[PDB]
């Protein structure tokens, strides 16, 4: 297949951990049903397919009814567009094949939405960064434009699985220019580093450590 | 009805979340009795009505007996005044109708008290800010004066639902000039932003994000 | 009785909370046996009386055997001295009567020890400050000298009720000159404020609040 | 025996706690089986001896299979070398006898690996410092060179006992020049302080405290 964002996340850590992923055995024993977001993700998107695949099945129906509340979100879930459609493109600079498959893509006005669920909508507002959700904006937006004509509107639709004051809050987030850019420079920086490993068949694994700030080694 | 503080809190977040509130269905299933503060709130204020509406009913009686201890608080609960009385007024600048209903209002000396309960009286001293309790001072004080003659004394009566060293501590807090002001500028700023949405029927929902401080994107 | 350190801790917070203490009813229902330190405190000090007043009674014996390990501590528990002996004195400046009763006082070399127990010996090293244990040094040391001739050696004997790597660590701490002083200025500052309330029969209860650092009200 | 790193860690805290260790009775009652790392540590190293000494015995097999994934790690576990081999040497400066026994030592290319397990591979990246794992690099590397010819490559092999996204991540860490050095200066500084106690038979136990940063005693 191609290089997804989930991949550039591995090279980001350490080039080696990239091919590690594609080997380390998993413990096939999904015991928690915690992927309620995976469920929500399907409810919101594939509405029929949803009925397929506890006393929690009520939350999912309540949450979904919550995003239908705020207009901008209701518009997103509705409108006219495609869902899991994949997108492929060669990165101009590295010539590498990239792949990203936007949760929902509204053709008419070039809008890309991405469903995500959390426990703290407030925490999100700063957490996203460590999930590299800005690199996920830059990366889909770049692959999108570079295949459909122009940079789309990337909008994160976040929903909470932790009722607050009687309801389940929802929030539509968009990446700020300063960050959208940082993300674009990150994946390219990632792509280049991935390109070396290929041609020069070497994938460093050693993560070098450096004294922390509180290090008494300098007050 | 009018625009409460609880409303300007929504526009504060995002103009959209304001009309969201007035639509998102709640999960009518109050299972926790955790609103002991809601109870306390009634014990302290509506003394008779309280007997109406577990092995916890003892705490509520103990707490209430704790605020009767420190003089200033005992004075507050006693004295002569009205309780849930609503207050209405048009904001001079926006002409919008505002509403706020002070927990207890002592006419004689223009004192407004507001019962609140927490787990850390120490945490409160800095937490209040994220609950926008300063905007709740400015907003009641402004609506009060602007309807009774002069700015009252706003005093938060906080009580803990987490015994410490044998008792349940209570604390009367008042907003400091620097903060009381910040709160007054916030709600006005909120009101104005609310006034746009009305006349210009548009309510932005997209919350734009910005790189966090620790962002390696600049060391 | 007199004014203990535990009292100046109340006036420190708010003059009112001082006379609050002496009124707020307690919930006489000691259900936890958690005061294992209260126990330890007796084991280490009143060795016989200890046998008086679960599967935990083994820890207390193990801990006590741990402080007997490091020499300085074993010396402390042994040596020749008095225990709960109270000490009384008028504060030269305020003329107020002060009282403090050192856990163990070794006459021969003027050593005052104070048994204390915690969960993190590492946390202590910075936590003490919020317990005002430095004001407890200054206050006992001052009352001591001012009654026995000279400033003693104040040493905190801390023990953990949370085994680590197979044992229960113990640590003898002493207050650093910079802090010992800060503590001495605090209690005096406390004493003076206590002296006003007496002569001017007024005890403010209102704790004025001030915007926190992260207050967006200034970036 | 000699002075291990685990010892210089005690003198580091307080010279006394060093001889404390060698006296404080332990509570021989290993009830938790939590030393799964101790197990892992044996699985990875002593492969046969492992079969000797629950529904968790599957994780250990899964983890071990995870480090075999990333090449650099698989190389480490394989290759040709000795395991628990001890190493002894006199510290040139203090003349003291030092001892350190590297988990795995690959002779051919002078590589020293050290198996360690954690809950947060991300936390490690900054936590190590408080475990003094940099002093454990400097100390083994110094004893190694100073006995085999040259400074080896010290590599920490960390593994998580907390599945993430379906697998158990592994990470090979190496100490950065800045830190490797800080560690070397620490143990020497430790050794010297240990040398005093010996010749001058005195072992201070009192840990002097100093006001914390947030100390209102200076804003």
């Amino acid at each position: 297949p191609g290089i997804s964002k989930s991949q550039l996340d591995d090279i980001a850590d350490t080039p080696a951990l990239y091919l590690w992923r594609k080997n380390a055995p998993v413990d096939t024993t999904k015991t928690k049903t915690l992927d309620l977001g995976t469920a929500f993700h399907c409810r919101v998107l594939e509405l029929e397919e949803f009925s397929n695949r506890a006393e929690e099945g009520r939350k999912i129906e309540l949450m979904y009814q919550s995003v239908m509340a705020l207009p901008l979100g209701q518009w997103l879930v509705e409108s006219a567009g495609h869902a899991e459609s994949s997108i492929y493109w060669e990165d101009p600079e590295t010539g590498i094949l990239c792949r990203c498959r936007p949760d929902k893509i509204i053709p008419e006005f070039h809008w890309i939405m991405d469903v995500k669920t959390t426990a703290d909508i407030q925490r999100f507002k700063t957490a996203y960064y460590d999930y590299r959700y800005h690199v996920q904006d830059a990366f889909y937006s770049d692959g999108y434009e570079a295949q459909f004509g122009v940079q789309p509107t990337f909008v994160f639709l976040v929903a909470s699985t932790t009722i607050e004051c009687g309801r389940y809050p929802v929030e539509i987030f968009m990446m700020g220019e300063e960050a959208k850019l940082a993300g674009q420079q990150e994946y390219h920086r990632n792509l280049r580093t991935l390109s070396d490993c290929l041609n020069t068949d070497e994938w460093p694994a050693i993560k070098t450590l450096s004294l922390p700030r509180w290090a008494k080694e300098y007050a």
